[PDB]
């Protein structure tokens, strides 16, 4: 039985089910550079959240090893050429967060539709302006969804109920299967001029790094509103800021950013932009089930 | 009757349909309190919504007018007893807002869940507070809709897509027709202990003035989250203000108020409270979509 690290915030259900096979770990990560000489030197695995941006060296500094794995979304903190030193894989939990990012993005569609945070943020500033925050309805406006995996198909089944026409594009996914979850499929060329909203749930990829750039925004007709609760970057943040600045983008909702604590501050400060600190998988719920699924697909191989 | 005024901001959507059914009218709004008796001592009809409410007596000093009309749910601007017994009665717009208030309410449910405005206001203040807004899922949580009808049944079907078990209570509305949009019906007695969220759009009535008070709060779950996008009062603003304090109601979303611009500011400021200045009905989809009906039930009199 080898014993590992809770190298980040994770619901203690995680550790209890992690151990009732024979395998615990220490209750912390409050740290950063020079106290993480402690969790080094031993261990075989690691169980994080991601605030543990494991450096180029601190996966090679625990050379007691074979694999690691984190409860949630991707790994936005591991250089894995600098991760896979010997026999490494990293297990992730791509199914557990599936439902709650869908919840987050539909909430962001509705806010993009109305401007709910802007209106209360200055109501709390003490102002009764029943004239500036006049929104648009969702039913009958046209939504476009790029990529169509778990999350997007859940976003879509949730949002065609509001009366929205759902189109999209996934290269692999048949037009037949998109139709069989009510999202029409297109080549991107026509997906732009047809849309009142655009959300994406695309992974960060070269095909998709900045897959909404100055051209796509030049093809969507005026005032479209982009939501991004996927990976930071899939919307060209400068190009997005430009479309925002003049009329091409009525508003935009952004859960992720190219630089994760974004030190670029032009977008969030913008009037038509609504924000969140990567709350995509942030429910007591979602972290519960990804901690379980990591700590079972971990505690039962080898 | 073939002379009219819209004493309010009006999408000419109304006036155009008004005209060749047989009725000419003038385009002002800006108006004082006691001066549209000049504009309306020589014409007969009137269409208001909010601005410069039709008084109790601007029925007694405008010795012409005989029918009136409001773009919106209910009438929060006409003294209806001082209308009825001089032989004036009111056509209003009960159909236009149902869909855009239903949508707004579902947005406010989502924000209560995942704290989208609360998270954005500190993104805009430049703080990455990724653990204060660890929200809740909708899927599996149990929703309550007090009073059903237009907005209630549309909120119910819209919110069933998220996986919520949605119950409610309307006395008139059939238990058999209760089901026809998937809301079970129970008396409040049992609907309290059952709820993670509760929505309201019930009319203002002594039957319902302060229908959520310190008593109701003593029976539902704890940390329950209520939205009220109906009339100001149906939730006791003082009683709710206290409920927040105890964790008995974790969060709350309010579109309307007992006052108007409330000189009371205790609730609006609460970190776990989200707001908007009566935006329930404010998209010109819906607003002009009311402009159609008011000036057709006018031109379906002549
Ligand atoms: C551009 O090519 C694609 O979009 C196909 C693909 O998006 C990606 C293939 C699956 C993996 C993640 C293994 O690459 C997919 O099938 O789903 C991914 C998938 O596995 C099904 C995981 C992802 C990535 C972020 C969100 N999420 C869950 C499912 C989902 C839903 C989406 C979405 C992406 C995802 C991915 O955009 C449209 O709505
Ligand atoms: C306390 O008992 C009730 O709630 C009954 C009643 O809410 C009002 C009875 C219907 C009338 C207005 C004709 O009395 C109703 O049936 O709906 C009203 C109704 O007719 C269906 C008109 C209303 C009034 C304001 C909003 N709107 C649309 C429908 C609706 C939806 C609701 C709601 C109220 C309304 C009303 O509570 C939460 O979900």
């Amino acid at each position: 039985l080898r014993k590992v690290l809770i190298s980040d915030s994770l619901d203690p259900c995680c550790r209890k089910i992690l151990q009732d096979g024979g395998l615990q770990v220490v209750e912390k990560q409050n740290l950063s550079k020079e106290e993480l000489i402690a969790e080094l030197q031993d261990c075989e695995g690691l169980i994080v959240r991601s605030a543990t941006k494991v450096t180029a060296d601190v996966i090679n500094a625990a050379e007691k090893l074979q694999v690691v794995g984190r409860a949630g979304t991707g790994v936005d903190n591991v250089d894995l050429e600098a991760a896979t030193r010997k026999g490494i894989l990293v297990m992730n939990t791509p199914n557990g967060n599936s439902l709650s990012a869908a919840e987050l993005t539909c909430g962001m569609i509705m806010c993009l539709a109305r401007q709910i945070p802007q209106a209360t943020a200055s109501m709390k500033d003490g102002k009764w302006e029943r004239k500036k925050f006049m929104g648009t309805e969702l039913n009958g406006k046209t939504l476009g969804i790029l990529g169509l995996g778990r999350i997007g198909r859940e976003v879509a089944t949730r949002m065609q109920s509001f009366g929205m026409k759902t189109i999209g594009y996934d290269p692999i996914i048949s037009p037949e299967v998109s139709a069989s979850f009510g999202v029409q499929q297109l080549p991107l060329e026509e997906i732009w001029p047809l849309c009142d909203f655009i959300t994406v749930h695309t992974p960060l990829l070269p095909s998709t790094t900045g897959l909404l750039n100055d051209n796509t925004f030049a093809q969507c007709k005026k005032g479209v509103r982009v939501v991004n609760c996927a990976r930071g970057g899939i919307v060209d943040e400068g190009a997005l800021l430009r479309a925002l600045q003049s009329g091409q983008c009525a508003g935009a909702a952004l859960d992720v950013f190219t630089e994760e604590p974004p030190r670029d501050r032009a977008l969030v400060d913008h009037e038509n932009v609504i924000s969140c600190p990567h709350l995509g998988a942030s429910t007591k719920e979602a972290q519960s089930r990804c901690g379980e699924e990591i700590a079972v697909q971990f505690v039962d191989m080898v």
